[PDB]
């Protein structure tokens, strides 16, 4: 249409729901209650991210937030679909180590803070106060990854894939901040269609690259 | 009042209530754990249901979405509503039926997004895809009654119970995505009075006429 | 600022936050798995009530809502703080008596009523509907109440603890309707800044209070 990140929003919405499609098809069968578990967990979440994007992809997830003396279009849809899907990700790598629901309940509600405090910052219109939220998201998301190595004799099957999951948890997770940052929700640095773009191939990666390897792998078996 | 589907609203609140507050006086006494896990979420759901009828009956829960070149009269207050109540109702049968949590998080997210997107289309302005998210919704309804019949020995008290209770189910939720077809929220062929008597009659059956068939059964009970 | 009741916003922001850097100090070194859950849940709370109270004070989580004929200043981020961690303070509760999750269940959805009723009543543009949410909400927490003493062989350890919790909520909750009734959202009775006052000592006593009281006893341990 006439946003020329269009483009990045149509690829998106097709890439999320052949994925979601796909890991449907794959839970096809499937019996074991553990990977059940993973099966559903994982599917959601590009599930939610299909709709997500494509509410930004119809306009309907889009809207102006006035602030450094510009109208500024901001995809809050993004905060919609990050506030469940995060998480999600965040239990898939929970249950996979068996995580006590005492740091089950750190992970998702630092999490919550972290996108609620996303939300937040994504509609202040008061300039510089959109970068004290982006802060205190970036703590919570610091947090996250501190729990993630070490906040946690595990099986050698889960083990393997466990690291290679948690190593691209927080290479693709850390960059989210930093396009957040010189994005249009920020300095205004790299331009929208550039940023929608960046969220694009991380947001496919994290959701269904993650999940093409978590689910090709017997970690998620009994 | 001024609108003449008040009176519907009103019927539904008061049914509502009172099927609340029947439900609260019989699970009183109520010790068994499992029979309370029950009657927490049946008495809950027509709770919630009172609330957000009343919201719609006082005007609150009232929007007005411009599209098709009308400023059309949206009850928003449902979405929030369903959010909470219809996976309360997935979870009662899931319960009676003792499903994986691995099914549970399948149930509850599949009928988040079909809420969620139900939520989006009520309230997008843009005509024709009101109808995308309609029928986006209607396949997460279609995989809820798929894993209905399909995603799932049973202690055979519970195996009547849930029969028919799903049987319930089924004809009463599939009612729905036609009234929002055919309502206010999609093609305007059916008047809003008439819509929200429809919604009021399957809103109290599957949830007070719902619940009354699986509280005065043993099914519930150890 | 220019809001005279910013002193007490920026001193609650400041008691809540440093009440979760003590919770998360403090909580550094814990392995018990039930210690970690009371941890988690006890500092999430007041970190939760951090970024909300930062909110109002930066001025975010403030709206303009008319009534009575004048334009009134509602705090509404207070029920985006609530919502999430009333439930989470009667969930340390239900643990140190290690409720039934059926009336976990009870608890919690009580208690989105309660505060979704609360945040319902702070909008209603219609003065004297407002009231009619305010009973609603307090019904609910007048139940919760009732569940607290009566919906409830404990280890010793847990019973002091539990009492003495549970005095504090009863008497610090109770005093919440009062506020409002009295207050901005309300009769009008009580100055915007006195209220935001009195708001900000149950606050910090209800989350940080309660947390001290919770994590200095060995109640919360194996
Ligand atoms: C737990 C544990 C963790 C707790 C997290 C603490 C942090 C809480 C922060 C939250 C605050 C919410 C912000 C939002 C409600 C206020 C919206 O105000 C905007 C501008 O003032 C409105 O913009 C105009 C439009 C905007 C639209 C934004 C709405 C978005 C909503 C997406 C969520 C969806 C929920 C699924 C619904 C079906
Ligand atoms: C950061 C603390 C540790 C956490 C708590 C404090 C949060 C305060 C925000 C951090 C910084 C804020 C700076 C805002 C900015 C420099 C002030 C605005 O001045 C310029 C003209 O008025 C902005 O105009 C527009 C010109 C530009 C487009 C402005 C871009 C602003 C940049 C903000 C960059 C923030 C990071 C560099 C944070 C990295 C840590
Ligand atoms: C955006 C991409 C980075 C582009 C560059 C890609 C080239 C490689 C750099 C990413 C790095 C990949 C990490 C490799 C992993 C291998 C480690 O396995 C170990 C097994 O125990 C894990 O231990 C401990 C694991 C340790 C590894 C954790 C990595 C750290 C986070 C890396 C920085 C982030 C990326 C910031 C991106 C930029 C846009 C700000
Ligand atoms: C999980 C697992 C499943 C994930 C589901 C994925 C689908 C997510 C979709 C969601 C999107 C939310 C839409 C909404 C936030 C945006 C509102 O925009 C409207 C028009 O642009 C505002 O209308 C003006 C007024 C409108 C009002 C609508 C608000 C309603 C909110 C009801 C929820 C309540 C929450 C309890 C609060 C106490
Ligand atoms: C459906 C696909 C399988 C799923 C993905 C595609 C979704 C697209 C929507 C389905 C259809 C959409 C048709 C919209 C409509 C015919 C176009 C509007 O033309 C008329 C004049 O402009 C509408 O005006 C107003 C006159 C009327 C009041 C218009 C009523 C519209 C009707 C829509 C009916 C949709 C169903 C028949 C879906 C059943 C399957
Ligand atoms: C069947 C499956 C998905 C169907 C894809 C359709 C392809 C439409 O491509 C363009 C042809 O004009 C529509 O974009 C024209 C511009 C506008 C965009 C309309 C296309 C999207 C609104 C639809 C994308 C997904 C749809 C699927 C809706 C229900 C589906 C899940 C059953
Ligand atoms: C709105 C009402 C339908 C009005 C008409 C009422 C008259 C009866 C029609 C509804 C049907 C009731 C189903 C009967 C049940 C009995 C089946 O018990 C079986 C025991 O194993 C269940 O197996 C498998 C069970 C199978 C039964 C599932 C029913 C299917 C769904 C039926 C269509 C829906 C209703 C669409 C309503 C309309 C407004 C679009
Ligand atoms: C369960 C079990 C329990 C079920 C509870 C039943 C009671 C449900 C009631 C709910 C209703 C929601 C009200 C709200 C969605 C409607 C907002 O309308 C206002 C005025 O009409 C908009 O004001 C303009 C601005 C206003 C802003 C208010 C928004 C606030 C949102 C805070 C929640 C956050 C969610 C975390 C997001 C990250
Ligand atoms: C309460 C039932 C049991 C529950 C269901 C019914 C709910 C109805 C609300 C309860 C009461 C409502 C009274 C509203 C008020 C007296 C009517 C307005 O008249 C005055 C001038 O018009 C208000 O102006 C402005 C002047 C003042 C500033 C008005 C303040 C209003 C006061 C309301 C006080 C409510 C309590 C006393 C509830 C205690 C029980
Ligand atoms: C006590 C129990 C419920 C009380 C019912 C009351 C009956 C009021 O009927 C009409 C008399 O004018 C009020 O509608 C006049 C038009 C307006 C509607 C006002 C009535 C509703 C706002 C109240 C309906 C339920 C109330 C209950 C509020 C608190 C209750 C749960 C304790
Ligand atoms: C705002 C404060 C009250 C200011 C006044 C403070 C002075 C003391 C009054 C509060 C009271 C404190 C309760 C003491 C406790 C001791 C009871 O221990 C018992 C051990 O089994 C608990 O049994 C059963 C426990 C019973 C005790 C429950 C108390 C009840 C609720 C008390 C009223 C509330 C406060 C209303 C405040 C006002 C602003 C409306
Ligand atoms: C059945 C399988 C293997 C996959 C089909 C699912 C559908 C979606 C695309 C699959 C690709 C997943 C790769 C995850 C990680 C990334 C680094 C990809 C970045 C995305 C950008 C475009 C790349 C091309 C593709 C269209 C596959
Ligand atoms: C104690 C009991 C049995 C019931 C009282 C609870 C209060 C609410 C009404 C109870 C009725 C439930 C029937 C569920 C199913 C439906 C098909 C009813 C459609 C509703 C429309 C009006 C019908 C009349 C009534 C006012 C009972
Ligand atoms: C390490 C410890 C003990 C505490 C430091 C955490 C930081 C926040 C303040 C701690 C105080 C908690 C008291 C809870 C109950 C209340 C009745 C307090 C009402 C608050 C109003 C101001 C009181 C002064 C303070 C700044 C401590
Ligand atoms: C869609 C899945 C991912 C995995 C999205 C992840 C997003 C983060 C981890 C987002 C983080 C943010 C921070 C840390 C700072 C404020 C802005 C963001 C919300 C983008
Ligand atoms: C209140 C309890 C019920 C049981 C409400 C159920 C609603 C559905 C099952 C609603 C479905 C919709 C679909 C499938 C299509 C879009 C519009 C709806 C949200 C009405
Ligand atoms: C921040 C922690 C607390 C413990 C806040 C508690 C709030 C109540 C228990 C609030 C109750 C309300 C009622 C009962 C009546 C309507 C208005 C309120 C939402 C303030």
């Amino acid at each position: 249409t006439g946003r020329p990140e269009w483009i990045w929003l149509a690829l998106g919405t097709a890439l999320m729901g052949l994925g979601t499609l796909y890991f449907l098809v794959k839970g096809m069968g499937v019996s074991d209650p553990d990977a059940k578990k993973f099966y559903a967990i994982t599917t959601l979440v590009p599930a939610i991210a299909f709709t997500m994007y494509l509410s930004m992809l119809l306009g309907y997830g889009l809207t102006m937030v006035p602030f450094g003396g510009e109208q500024n279009p901001i995809y809050w849809a993004r905060y919609a679909d990050w506030l469940f899907t995060t998480p999600l990700l965040l239990l898939d790598l929970a249950l996979l180590v068996d995580a006590d629901q005492g740091t089950i309940l750190a992970l998702v509600g630092a999490d919550g803070i972290m996108i609620g405090t996303g939300l937040v910052g994504a509609l202040t219109k008061v300039y510089s106060y959109r970068f004290v939220w982006w802060a205190i998201s970036t703590a919570a998301m610091l947090y996250i990854l501190y729990v993630l190595f070490f906040g946690f004799s595990m099986r050698p099957e889960v083990a393997s894939t466990f690291k290679v999951l948690r190593n691209v948890t927080v290479v693709l997770w850390s960059a989210y901040p930093v396009v957040w940052l010189i994005g249009s929700e920020g300095a205004g640095i790299v331009p929208l269609n550039i940023e929608t773009l960046l969220f694009m191939v991380l947001d496919v990666s994290a959701k269904v690259g993650f999940g093409l390897i978590l689910l090709r792998s017997r970690a998620i078996f009994g």
